């Protein structure tokens, strides 16, 4: 730690302590997470390397006296602060495609790498002043105060071990809608609250949409069979254009539901811009 001064507390994240902190000799300042097995040395080390504009930079690891910390670039705000500090009027919808289009990018990047985050959520988006967002904490989960459940995905909470890189698409969705209506889309407060409010609004899960369900670890044939509701119900007032690219974010199929990579193509993002945001640090 010697090379750092601890200026504050950012908060208290998921693997530790999160400090904003200055570097003693090269002057910069920085994010200093307090997370030591050979594995989650080697996975970390990975992480050095997937180095993109819209992933939170990995500066350094110090693994010094048997403990361990990362060091980041410094961001001055997350999106689930930005959020609460927009209730009033709602994220602009040309600041919220960009945000979405930006953090598709990320995810394309990650997954073609083979990396998922597993974890997204607005408190890991980190923004700037210049209208970028990036993913913070990515890679940190297979390297690895109640966790959300509110951007897991269905076969999660399924008990599916053998997960895809459709688990970010699901949570990224998540978030998307939620910058939209200005309300969490799934505010579970369980597992089964979790999974039940899913059902709730997108219909309990069958064979039809979603083949070998049924089969899934944690299933129950005793699952109440809700509706689906209808998307414009949903998440009011996004356009055609934005409720199908949300509708193919939420397919019930990991296999069916949209890729980054084909996300990014899809006619929503036909009028993208880059926004400033305006905030206040
Ligand atoms: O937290 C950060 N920035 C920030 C500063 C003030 C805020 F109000 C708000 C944010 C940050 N900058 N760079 C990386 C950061 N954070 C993380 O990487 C991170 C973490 F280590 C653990 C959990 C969530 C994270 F985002």
């Amino acid at each position: 730690m010697e090379n750092f001064q601890k200026v504050e507390k950012i908060g208290e994240g998921t693997y530790g302590v999160v400090y904003k902190a200055r570097n003693k000799l090269t002057g910069e300042v920085v994010a200093l997470k307090k997370i030591v097995p050979s594995t989650a040395i080697r996975e970390i080390s990975l992480l050095k390397e997937l180095n993109h504009p819209n992933i939170v930079k990995l500066l350094d690891v110090i693994h010094t006296e048997n403990k361990l910390y990362l060091v980041f670039e410094f961001l001055h705000q997350d999106l689930k602060k930005f959020m609460d500090a927009s209730a009033l009027t709602g994220i602009p919808l040309p600041l919220i495609k960009s945000y979405l289009f930006q953090l598709l990018q990320g995810l394309a990047f990650c997954h073609s790498h083979r990396v998922l985050h597993r974890d997204l959520k607005p408190q890991n988006l980190l923004i700037n002043t210049e209208g970028a967002i990036k993913l913070a904490d990515f890679g940190l989960a297979r390297a690895f105060e109640v966790v959300t459940l509110w951007y897991r995905a269905p076969e999660i909470l399924l008990g599916c071990k053998y997960y895809s890189t459709a688990v970010d698409i699901w949570s990224l969705g998540c978030i998307f809608a939620e910058m939209v209506t200005r309300r969490a889309l799934f505010p579970g407060d369980s597992e089964i609250d979790q999974l039940f409010r899913i059902f709730r609004t997108l219909g309990t899960p069958d064979e039809v949409v979603w083949p070998g369900v049924t089969s899934m670890p944690d299933y129950k044939p005793s699952f109440p069979k809700w509706a689906r509701q209808d998307f414009s119900k949903v998440v009011p007032p996004l356009d055609e254009d934005g409720r199908s690219l949300l509708s193919q974010m939420l397919h019930y199929d990991p296999n069916k539901r949209i890729s980054a990579k084909a996300a990014l193509a899809h006619p929503f993002f036909q009028d993208v811009t880059k926004p400033v945001p305006h905030l206040r640090l």
